[PDB]
């Protein structure tokens, strides 16, 4: 339920529940471009946020504490680009249609605002991932442009990658 | 001269000549967003291409073998995005206006073609860097879109970052 769902900072102990989401996403090959052969520990380094720039990892949990999804958020570029945040999202297949993506992204937008960022950018949103596209649009993001044929989809062939942006 | 200029694979021994270019670019803060405090060896790891995916680092040299500039080139994204190449360029301040950027980029386009890439993408081209923008346009790249106010320029304030693309 919406009432049972919480987005909170990820704890180190949540990583084993997040890892299979990552593996599902690489296997499906429909939403994000990753190296297919990362170690568990390489994936953890990319996803979990170590203490010490303006970065965070969250989990969405149900009322039993079961992890349903996760987000991480960080400056999109360093130095003179660091005022623009970005983020990535993973939702458990079993948890789709429960508003988990929306909750994670809204929480991320609230975080970016309070942390002083001026905007949020998603560098590559697969154009066939229309659930994500439409969800991000509903949360204020727009397509800046689309790089054509930039992603090989297993069913739809070479498809575009949107760059999406939201001011804060 | 054009005749004296060669683009060739970088040798390990060229790195000390390339390092100051990197430092100049970070210091000026006008063209690329980098962490300002990378070690020399972190910069080398980011720039020089180790053996073992579809990546290369070049130097432009004069007839005495003096390094005038450098490029590196690689897949823009892994896995299902790996058919799109990207690249970065650094030209010595003292070597500007000698066609070094053009030579490095043409060589990169020729490489990407022979290595089988389907396109080239530049993720972030500062909109005020019009020498680069116009040069890339002259070599077939177009602006896909511009992320507004994504880069803090020391004179022009918050300015856009173009995403640029060329088919192969």
């Amino acid at each position: 339920s919406p009432e049972a769902l919480q987005v909170r900072d990820a704890e180190d102990a949540d990583w084993p529940a997040i890892l299979p989401f990552f593996r599902e996403i690489v296997s499906a090959g429909e939403t994000y471009a990753y190296d297919p052969e990362l170690t568990d520990e390489q994936a953890r380094s990319l996803w979990m946020t170590p203490s010490g720039p303006q970065s965070r990892t969250t989990v969405a949990v149900d009322a039993d504490g079961t992890v349903l999804g996760s987000a991480n958020m960080y400056p999109n570029r360093p130095g003179p680009g660091a005022h623009v945040a970005s983020a990535s999202f993973m939702v458990a297949a079993a948890a789709r249609g429960r508003g988990v993506g929306r909750a994670l992204c809204q929480d991320m937008i609230d975080w970016a605002g309070r942390e002083g960022f001026r905007a949020i950018q998603f560098n590559a949103v697969v154009e066939t991932n229309t659930v994500a596209v439409k969800l991000w649009q509903s949360l204020g993001f727009r397509v800046i442009g689309t790089v054509p044929e930039a992603f090989h989809h297993p069913t739809h062939g070479y498809v575009g990658l949107h760059v999406m942006h939201r001011p804060l």
